[PDB]
């Protein structure tokens, strides 16, 4: 599959869920990018204007691609693999309730999974891996990538 062929990667947050404080959205997304840059040569920077490599979008129902969201529950988010235009972009279902904690759906943990996809990773069959297809809350303050996630990303980068 596709990978980014450059080390400096930019992201832009298109719009903000009303479910969270603005600064908490920023920090959750920043922390999620850090998870991946910690184990690759990639460097991530938030830009406030213009075209980013990775556009972060909150939206509900039909929102202009082929991956219509389904209301509360089920699909929480989806992202496109590396590439031009929409490639890399990560979309979060506004019909979920986004949080900093174990309530609703944790934005940080979902963003880690989505960014994995934005970088070229597919799903893992290992239930311990963040790239496993099923959302499961784990304490975010002690979160660590599984060995499976590390081998996956390192197979693509570095
Ligand atoms: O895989 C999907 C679609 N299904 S799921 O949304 O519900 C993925 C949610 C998820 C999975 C694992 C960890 C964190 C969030 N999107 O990337
Ligand atoms: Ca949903
Ligand atoms: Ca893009
Ligand atoms: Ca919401
Ligand atoms: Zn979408
Ligand atoms: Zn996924």
């Amino acid at each position: 599959g596709p990978v980014w062929r450059k080390h400096y990667i930019t992201y832009r947050i298109n719009n903000y869920t009303p479910d969270m404080n603005r600064e908490d959205v920023d920090y959750a997304i920043r922390k999620a990018f850090q998870v991946w840059s910690n184990v690759t040569p990639l460097k991530f920077s938030k830009i406030n204007t213009g075209m980013a490599d990775i556009l972060v979008v909150f939206a509900r129902g039909a929102h202009g691609d082929d991956h219509a969201f389904d209301g509360k529950g089920g699909i929480l988010a989806h992202a496109f693999g590396p590439g031009s235009g929409i490639g890399g972009d990560a979309h979060f279902d506004e019909d979920e309730f986004w949080t900093t904690h174990s309530g609703g759906t944790n934005l940080f943990l979902t963003a880690v999974h989505e960014i994995g996809h934005s970088l070229g990773l597919g799903h893992s069959s290992d239930p311990k891996a963040v790239m496993f297809p099923t959302y499961k809350y784990v304490d975010i303050n002690t979160f660590r990538l599984s060995a499976d996630d590390i081998r996956g990303i390192q197979s693509l980068y570095g």
